[PDB]
């Protein structure tokens, strides 16, 4: 009745010591769906990234064995990766007939049951305006290639599924909504980074619902803003699926004196330790922080917890905050809950004494799925 599907991304393990997360460290049990971010693109054919992704592959395929109801998806694209590619490669029948065909190869060799499409963005990034019906046509080209792969090798059909944008002028500029929802498997809402210190003022990684001060368009960056726009404007609820960040967004405040929601703030706050990414710390690496002193916030209205010590704040997400959004997904009937991302989550346990993948537990917990079979 409910998905969890989880992204695993594979230069987590280039991250130090307690930080270094490789497939074997997924909890089989844990997701019904894990996603694997990324693959690339080369001369319009789908390939690896790192050194290592064919061994990688086979641990992460090899999860199944452990669990016969998993199921795994090889993601394409991201953010880094850009648009070039993707402009290029749905520009012609043949360059999408090519890659159709380097994909049902790639995913039957290494074993995945589907592809993830996370073009960030058809439409925007450089991606021309045609782009926004030559992701339909992809989308559907490939849909219908898989239908016909399953029947000429008879094996249930490789699943499509798409990570889509949050923000209202991406999604304009880039999707047909009911025609795509027709030929995706599910489309994951990548409803995260809704703010952060690009903005110059603090506020809340994935906040539910909108602050009592937020007007224009800023009242559009909450979740459900966000979910009820795919669903009102075409997305069936059961295919649409909730994006839960197990990380936050850091801020330098502009004066420590102010540490409200809105506060001004100069700059992304530091990279953790661990993830050494700019403006962003872990699920864990925030624990560090909260056992450090942090002042704990509890944003009310959005139902999202925050901190903040000396001149740094932090907008971020907790067990309390994913039950609360689980819960309100149930009610409103959505499809499940996807997580970005496995490796940013307390997975050993250790860093937040609240049990091993406390956050991705919290779901697993309240979608019903504590009860789903484990079994090879
Ligand atoms: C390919 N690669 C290698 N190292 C990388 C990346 C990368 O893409 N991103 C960007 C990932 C950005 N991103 C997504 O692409 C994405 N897609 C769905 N959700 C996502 N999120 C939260 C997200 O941060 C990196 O940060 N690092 C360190
Ligand atoms: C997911 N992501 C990763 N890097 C990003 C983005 C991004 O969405 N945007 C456009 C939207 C506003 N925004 C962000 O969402 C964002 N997320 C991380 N860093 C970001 N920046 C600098 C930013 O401007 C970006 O410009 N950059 C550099």
């Amino acid at each position: 009745a409910y998905q969890l599907t989880c992204y695993f991304t594979n230069w987590a393990q280039y991250r130090p010591g307690l930080g270094r997360f490789m497939p074997d460290d997924i909890n089989p049990c844990l997701c019904t769906h894990l996603i694997y971010a990324f693959a690339g693109m080369q001369n319009n054919e789908i390939t690896t990234i790192e050194w290592n992704d064919v061994t990688l592959y086979q641990a992460f395929n090899g999860l199944k064995n452990k669990n016969s109801q998993l199921k795994t998806l090889l993601a394409i694209g991201g953010w880094n990766f850009g648009t070039a590619p993707f402009t290029a490669m749905v520009s012609t029948p043949e360059n999408r007939q090519t890659f159709i065909t380097s994909v049902i190869k790639f995913l039957r060799q290494y074993e995945f049951d589907g592809l993830d499409f996370d073009w960030e963005y058809p439409g925007s990034r450089g991606s021309p305006p045609q782009d926004k019906h030559l992701f339909t046509v992809l989308v559907q080209e490939m849909r219908e290639a898989f239908e016909q792969e399953a029947k000429q090798i008879n094996k249930p059909r490789l699943m499509v599924t798409a990570a889509v944008a949050a923000g209202i002028s991406n999604i304009q500029s880039g999707y047909e909504i009911p025609q795509l929802s027709q030929y995706l498997d599910y489309i994951h809402v990548m409803t995260y980074d809704l703010h952060g210190s690009w903005e110059g003022y603090t506020g809340e990684n994935s906040p539910l619902y909108k602050y009592p001060t937020d007007t224009g368009s800023n009242a559009y960056l909450n979740v459900d803003y966000v979910m009820n726009y795919w669903k009102d404007n075409g997305a069936p609820a059961e295919k649409l699926i909730v994006g839960f960040p197990t990380y936050g967004h850091n801020f330098i405040l502009s004066n420590p004196s102010n540490t409200g929601i809105g506060a001004p703030t100069s700059g992304a706050g530091p990279a953790g330790p661990y993830a050494k990414e700019s403006g962003i710390w872990a699920y864990y690496e925030i624990c560090t922080f909260l056992k450090n002193g942090a002042t704990q916030g509890w944003d009310a209205p959005q139902e999202v917890p925050y901190a903040y010590q000396g001149n740094v704040w932090v907008g971020y997400d907790n067990i309390k905050s994913f039950d609360i959004k689980a819960q309100w997904l149930k009610h409103n009937k959505f499809g499940g809950a996807m997580v970005w991302a496995i490796d940013l989550d307390d997975f050993t346990g250790t860093f937040c004494n609240q049990g091993k993948f406390p956050l991705i537990s919290t779901l697993k917990k309240a979608l019903g799925l504590q009860s789903a079979s484990c079994t090879a």
